[PDB]
């Protein structure tokens, strides 16, 4: 008959296929009170083709198990855990009801000749209900999955369930869903409802209080059986024996946050315009102090349509994605940096797109300074100025024109890409800046050399051929070391070619014989110069420029970073940097002085690239491996509560090409003299 | 106590929270036979509060449900279902066992105070084996899935399973799962493990053997509660009387048929080479039977650089979706012909790959016989041929190169695109066919006003804008009547003004008083020419024109195709062969010929273009619905056993573009007379 049961109390069993078990479990339920009950069964027995059956049935629900639990494995592999636990989705008392009388029965069950073992506990889970701002410390396991309830309190409108690990694995998927029964709480049903994130040691889910009924969630904690889908293999975790007794046990701490309000949104949105409007404030007010003592446009036309061309196929991709799996709450999908993703509209993560308006604004700005010098010059030559025509460089602002514009559609491309980072998208946070670097070191070439233009598209295509080399070099070559000798090998003699004939030789010429020259120049000690040379700053420069690129190469050779685009942005940038300081060298060896304008302007540009580099270094998400595996990076915000390192690598770095853009543009003005020049 | 019940017996019962029902069922199962046991359940008794609780235990496996089943749908609407059935997963006897006695028990429990009535009834499934080539009909229900089992035969590699329902709705799913226990019938766990395919009423799963130990699979039929994922809403279908009665009865066909053998890809493949090399084998022999009797370098890189930013953003994603989802078993992803898709490798649908090869091989022809003409011209300035100085219209082959090289890529892109068609995808089918339009177009005005060129950006930020356009109102623009109002002002605007100012008046200049010009064209009746002009032929033609783009504007205006890029390339297609076909009718208008060879390409290119534009409107898939609704459209293979109508849309298209290149190449070739032409 019935066996009136205790909680908290563990029977121990034997059921065949004539003797089945059991077990009545009375209980009451108060108002404005939630009790969740928790069923534990193990059985010691060890014959899965007899396992114990176990059934569960409550007044509007039934649920079952077998005991070993089995779960199928990648490659046939296959797994049996003795010890299964489940809590019983909950109905919890309101005043409509009063003290709610709930009765539930388990069945204990089994086919075996003579029975298997097993033993039962069934408790009270004292807390069940999270708090507000209180972690929680509990294990779950992948037959023994769990889950817990929070109420939105009543000022509370969006919340943050942060869970932490101190171990990667096993693979695990904290789930949200509403508190109506049934839970899905097994490895097969936690992803079709709710929003999920996979996790090895960290996630972090956003949660709007409108967007469940009854401000209420169970937030659902279910462990893999396997580690594939977090990077990792079949049985990666090792904890327990291997001799009948199989165990995934993980410790997790959870704790529900409440999120910023809007008057964070508020701040940081003023912060973000006015830093940089503080620098048109602060330009347009000491040029008009100092002032009291076209063949350009196709330039336009050039940048914006290889933006279009380029900035096209990444909109409509995160279009489709900030939405195609927004509404599935697969969380997988976009490698935010889920502790800083502060969402605005549709945007998940809208301070990443905010922190991208310093491109834009500085960009602008950088046009509207080299539009005045274009009308102020334009203007010397119409009243022929001598001062305009035979005094100074000859001077050519197509091409800063395009610096400005680039850095205007770097910070549109940074954005749209931050609207769904992954891994269909990643050169399009830092691909243009390649462009941009580009169109600086040509600016320094046709500076001292200016009868040499070629801005058809051989001055493109090169950015077209940069694209190929990194894109494909991340897809077909990740860290595959064939890949990078060979990159290695066309790094290093691009740099000694190009450096041998562009910078040495003062030539824009692109045969076969570079190499031949690149032999005439410096096999030449018993030809051209001894150990104390005439002419030796060129030459020196030339030397540090090949072993710093050397270095670099070398360096990508051993450490082989997977983040390939990161790495092509490191030889831009190192490029630019050095040579940029081979120039203003030349220009100090020779007569010439550095005006105070371009000084500070070259210290900034040394301070914001260090603070930017710095920013750059910290990895806040991937692409490179899984969610989970990205995830495991992630920080909360470092600025105002709502900036991470890498929108302050977008500040800075907007910054620091701001500065080089203006170093370039101002470094020659000490030239007030008539044209004796080299 | 225990009821030995009998199969194929129809039992009610009554059962209340003192009563609990229990009914063993013995059966044997043979060697070499598989007996799967069916499980009916309804329940007369509607008071949802105190369901009937269906426990079956089997050796190896308990499972357990409510009747009335409980479906929640978007919105919060709830279904009941009375009527619940399975399957239990079955263990096939083997030779190791001989006949196995089976024992299964069926508890019926409630916790009524006066009990609820149910039936019950448990069948043995005469025909859950599905034999090759078979049609199987039967019915399912979102709360009595189905499943059936297929063990593949000794010779056949590779199946595919194809399902057809003749009504749209409901909504289903159709997975195919190895055939170890369990079964996931359930809509919460169907998406879990095998592959799977949304259908309204029609799908299609191709499988080797390969990925199947013991070279048997479950097919398994699974009806969803509501048909929000394939494109209808809370109930669109209609079958009962909605009075406590419920049932979404879904008829469905199952046929498992072998797929093709190698001999069949290795035939397709010489087929689609040899058809396109026999176009090299013709060109070249009646070349030489008739002989019987570099400014263009840039011009190359000037398409390929814009190939390249156009064709790296999608390699990158199909590469992905190809993968990110191939091991994920979604078939939901890529919107293939489900019906003819012929895997190789990793490319689900290698058909679709191949039938592009006829765009790479003959832009190559057409560029080797653009070079051939290039080279002959450039030899005969080098003799001083009296007949290449001051003989015929001055030629410039810049152009024809870049038609070759965008025919080619027209090509790569297109097969790009079909490695995974979806909506993040959809102009690379055919956007790169405006570029070559538009190359032809300029390349029918420069052939009689040649000093006119500005080939560096503005022939391609043209392209830019137009890619814009049609990416833009194909997703923001879908259907919404004030998009197609405003894309049709805009078309019939440029049509007039672009008309009357360049083909009409012969300029090309891109002002703001064009429209004031084409105020002083025609409304000149009492200025100009009476009802019967002089030079009416030219007045003619462009008032024709101007009606046929007034007609697609206003057909695109009524039926508003969702499909925008089909129309584009449509308004492109009619307006290069419109302004070919002007072109054609005044050369003969004046005493100029139509020499034999751009006779016989004039009438190629009439009649492919008649061919592929009967095969470009063969609807075989789609990105604008669902997965379900795109399979709709699915058609069996119409070529060769492998190629369906797209296959044949991209051989056809190939040869039209060929054709009408050769048109353009070949036209004024009667000019053999010293200029004195208008
Ligand atoms: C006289 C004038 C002086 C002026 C000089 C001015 C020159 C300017 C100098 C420096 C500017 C360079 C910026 C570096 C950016 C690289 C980024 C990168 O590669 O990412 C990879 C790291 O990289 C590696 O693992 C090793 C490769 C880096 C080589 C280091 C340069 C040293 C070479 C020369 C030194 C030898 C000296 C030569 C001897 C003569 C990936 O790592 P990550 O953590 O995944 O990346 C984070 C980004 N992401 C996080 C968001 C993923
Ligand atoms: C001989 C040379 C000189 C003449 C040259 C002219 C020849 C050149 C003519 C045509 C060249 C191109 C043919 C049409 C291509 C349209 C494609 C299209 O829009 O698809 C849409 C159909 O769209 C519609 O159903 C309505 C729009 C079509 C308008 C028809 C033009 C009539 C205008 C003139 C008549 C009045 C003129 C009055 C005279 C004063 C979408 O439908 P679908 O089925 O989804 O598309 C299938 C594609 N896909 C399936 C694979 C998805
Ligand atoms: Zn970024
Ligand atoms: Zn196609």
């Amino acid at each position: 008959a019935a066996r009136g049961a205790d909680f908290d109390h563990v029977y121990s069993g034997v059921v065949n296929l004539s003797t089945e078990n059991i077990y009545s479990f009375n209980y009451t339920s108060q108002p404005d009170q939630v009790t969740a009950v928790r069923v534990y069964v193990n059985s010691s027995s060890e014959n899965l083709n007899y396992p114990v059956l176990v059934v569960v049935r409550q007044q509007k629900e039934v649920l079952s198990w077998q005991v070993p639990l089995l779960f199928q494995g990648l490659y046939q592999r296959s797994y049996n855990y003795q010890e299964v636990s489940r809590t019983l989705c909950p109905s919890e008392a309101t005043n409509e009801t009063g003290p709610l009388q709930q009765l539930i029965f388990v069945d204990v069950a089994s086919m075996a000749p003579l029975g298997a073992q097993y033993k039962l506990l069934v408790t009270k889970l004292k807390h069940f209900q999270l708090r507000t701002n209180v972690a929680f410390h509990f294990t779950a396991s992948p037959s023994q999955p769990q889950y817990f309830l929070y109420k939105f309190p009543k000022d509370v409108d969006s919340v943050i369930i942060k869970v932490v690990s101190e171990m990667a694995y096993p693979c695990s998927v904290v789930s949200v869903q509403n508190i109506m029964c049934p839970v899905y709480d097994l490895d097969h049903n936690v992803e079709f409802n709710g929003v999920y994130q996979s996790m090895t040691k960290k996630a972090a889910i956003t949660l709007q209080k409108k967007d469940f009924p009854g401000e209420q969630f169970f937030v659902v904690f279910v462990i893999k059986p396997e580690d594939y889908a977090c990077g990792g293999s079949f049985f990666i975790q090792e904890k327990e024996n291997q001799t009948w007794n199989l165990q995934r046990k993980k410790n997790l701490e959870v704790t529900i946050v409440p999120s910023i309000k809007e008057s964070v949104y508020v701040k940081s949105s003023l912060f973000s315009v006015f830093i940089f409007l503080s620098f048109y404030l602060g330009c347009l007010l000491v040029g008009f102090v100092h002032y009291l003592r076209k063949k350009y446009k196709i330039y336009f036309w050039n940048i914006i349509t290889i933006a279009v061309f380029y900035a096209l196929p990444v909109i409509q991709l995160v279009i489709t994605y900030q939405t195609v799996v927004n509404v599935t709450g697969n969380q997988d999908i976009c490698y935010y940096n889920f502790l800083c993703a502060h969402p605005l509209g549709v945007l998940s993560a809208f301070n990443n797109i905010l922190s991208n308006l310093g491109h834009v604004l500085l960009g602008f700005l950088f046009l509207l300074i080299v539009l005045r010098r274009d009308i102020l010059h334009r203007r010397a030559l119409e009243a022929k100025d001598i001062f305009a025509v035979e005094y100074g460089i000859p001077k050519h602002f197509g091409l800063f024109y395009a610096m400005g514009i680039a850095l205007m559609m770097q910070g549109v491309l940074s954005a749209c890409y931050h609207v769904c980072p992954n891994y269909s998208n990643f050169q399009f946070d830092t691909s243009f800046m390649y462009m941009i670097a580009g169109l600086c070191m040509l600016k320094l070439y046709q500076t001292r050399h200016p009868d040499i233009n070629a801005s058809a598209y051989s001055a493109y295509a090169s950015f077209a051929v940069v694209i190929m080399v990194t894109v494909l070099g991340v897809v077909f070559g990740k860290n595959d070391v064939w890949f990078w000798v060979i990159f290695s090998a066309i790094h290093v003699l691009a740099s000694l070619a190009l450096s041998t004939q562009i910078y040495y030789m003062g030539r824009f010429k692109i045969d076969l014989g570079i190499f031949r020259r690149a032999a005439m120049v410096f096999y030449t000690d018993c030809i051209q110069q001894c150990s104390r040379p005439l002419y030796m700053d060129r030459m020196v420069l030339l030397v540090v420029g090949n072993l710093v690129n050397w270095s670099f190469a070398l360096f990508g050779l051993i450490y082989r970073p997977r983040d390939f685009a990161s790495y092509m942005l490191g030889i831009f940038i190192c490029n630019l940097l050095l040579y940029l300081a081979f120039y203003i060298i030349m220009k100090l060896r020779s007569s010439e002085k550095v005006l105070p304008v371009p000084l500070f302007c070259i210290v900034a540009t040394a301070v914001m690239w260090a603070a930017a580099l710095y920013f750059f270094f910290q990895n806040l998400s991937s692409w490179e491996g899984t969610p989970a595996e990205s995830r495991e990076k992630n920080r909360e915000c470092i600025l105002l509560d709502f900036f991470d390192d890498h929108d302050i690598w977008h500040f800075l770095s907007a910054t620091a090409l701001f500065f080089s853009f203006l170093v370039l543009l101002t470094l020659d003005d000490d030239l007030d003299v008539v044209r004796r020049d080299q």
